[PDB]
């Protein structure tokens, strides 16, 4: 009974005789995402189909999220349950990573559902239990979102796609002004368009910001067409930054772009969301802080009296060890590349 090869979209998807029955999950700027029948675990899974090599940014995305899923191991993040690939270096194309299926994603969620100030609350408690895990390693997603956020049928949550998480580092995080980023412009920190890498663990609370605006109104907060318009969407409801603010401001065309804009007063949280708990608009509030340096840490936040019903400091695992990389990695030849996901995925080798 073989076959294989059953081609999700119009892409081959060979991982049989293991898996198949595949079925097309969903996008990823990343890669494509099936679900497939595991004939050994008789149970279906997710897929990820992962195909890098001839681009070495994508060959970098692709390891460090590889590196990082096979050593994290949390509830409130997905593992990996297998990875195939060719045996031989040379006929390497793609990589695929097997992991549990989930139900859903947060994005989809909440187009379908207003949620309850229930289900807001533990789904934040959740992604923030993960977070902290993520953080003890002093490891940044950068990219949380509410596509990055499954959930099964019993509203298990846990953190996705890694591709673009790297290693802290507050040293190398000025940039200058309107110096671009490839994470999801909705859910950039304004310190992003105007001195900033990302390289804080305060980008990813500000995104955690977002999402939480986000299951209490089942929209964008900040939506943007548009770089810069991002920028300016937050401006709106944070009003104008404050003098000491800025200020901490020193990047010439930074500190004149805010300067040329009209003053804005900060719109109040119950305002824009009138019929919100008022518990989870304070943290909120306490999530999208114009100052990076202001904004909560993420256990300060689980410790916040909104998630009070799910706090508990002996059941929220940390980081066993803290994590670095190259010191050359990033400017390397992508076959290079090559070989340390050959060498990563290796130990999944029905062989060698
Ligand atoms: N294990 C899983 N179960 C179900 N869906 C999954 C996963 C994984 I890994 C990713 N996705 C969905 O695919 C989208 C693109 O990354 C993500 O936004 C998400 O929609
Ligand atoms: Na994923």
């Amino acid at each position: 009974v073989p076959g294989e090869v059953e081609m999700v979209k119009g892409q081959p998807f060979d991982v049989g005789p293991r898996y198949t029955q595949l079925q097309y999950i969903g996008e990823g700027a990343y890669g494509m995402v099936s679900s497939a029948y595991d004939h050994v675990r008789k149970t279906r899974v997710a897929i990820k189909k992962i195909s890098p090599f001839e681009h070495q940014t994508y060959c970098q995305r692709t390891l460090r999220e590889i590196q990082i899923l096979l050593r994290f191991r949390h509830e409130n993040v997905i593992g990996i349950r297998d990875i195939l690939r060719a045996s031989t270096l040379e006929a390497m194309r793609d990589v695929y990573i097997v992991q549990d299926l989930m139900e859903t994603d947060l994005y989809k969620l909440l187009k379908s559902q207003q949620l309850s100030n229930d289900h807001i609350c533990y789904f934040l408690y959740q992604i923030l239990r993960g977070l902290k895990y993520i953080h003890s390693a002093n490891v940044l997603h950068r990219d949380l979102k509410p596509s990055n956020l499954l959930i099964n049928t019993t509203c298990d949550l846990k953190i996705c796609d890694f591709g673009l998480a790297r290693i802290a580092d507050p040293e190398h995080d000025h940039t200058g002004f309107l110096t671009e980023y490839v994470a999801t412009r909705w859910y950039r920190a304004p310190e992003i368009m105007l001195n900033s890498k990302g390289y804080t663990k305060s980008i990813d609370i500000w995104s955690v910001g977002c999402i939480l605006a986000e299951m209490l109104s089942n929209r964008p907060i900040f939506p943007g067409k548009h770089y810069l318009d991002q920028l300016n969407h937050i401006l709106g409801i944070l009003g104008s930054p404050s003098q000491e603010d800025l200020n901490c401001i020193i990047n010439m065309k930074a500190r004149n772009y805010l300067q040329s804009l009209p003053s804005k007063t900060k719109v109040a949280w119950a305002k824009l969301f009138p019929k919100s708990d008022s518990k989870a608009l304070d943290l909120l509030d306490r999530m999208l802080t114009f100052n990076p340096n202001k904004r909560i840490t993420v256990e300060e936040a689980l410790a916040h009296p909104y998630l009070e019903q799910y706090y508990d400091p002996t059941d929220e695992p940390v980081a066993e060890e803290p994590f670095t990389f190259a010191m050359e990695l990033d400017d390397l030849p992508k076959e290079r590349l090559k070989e340390l996901i050959f060498q990563e995925t290796a130990r999944f080798q029905p062989g060698v």
